[PDB]
This record gives structure tokens, C-alpha cells and sequence, in this order.
């Protein structure tokens, strides 16, 4: 049961594994290891 239906803030670059070169804020949305991607609580805690 995921807070939302979409996950893009919540996206990851696997390929970072062996590939690289490629937009963080593209899609990786600066989440390209699952430690970055603790920043999607941003989304649900914000303050603004």
C-alpha cells in the first residue's frame, strides 16, 4: 500500500549498477540510490 499511485519522485537508476552518463533530474529524479530517494518524504512532508 504506497502513499500514492505514482512513483516518480520515488524513481531509481539501476543502471547506475554497471551504465552511467545520464540526467539525475530527468527521471532519476536526484534519486539514483535508495538512500536519495528518502527525500521523497519531501513530497508528503512539506513545508511551503
Amino acid at each position: 500500500g504506497a502513499m500514492a499511485h505514482s512513483k516518480y519522485k520515488t524513481y531509481m537508476c539501476r543502471d547506475m549498477k554497471q551504465r552511467g552518463g545520464c540526467p539525475r533530474g530527468a527521471s532519476c529524479t536526484f534519486a539514483h540510490s535508495q538512500e536519495e530517494l528518502e527525500k521523497f518524504r519531501k513530497m508528503n512532508k512539506r513545508l511551503v
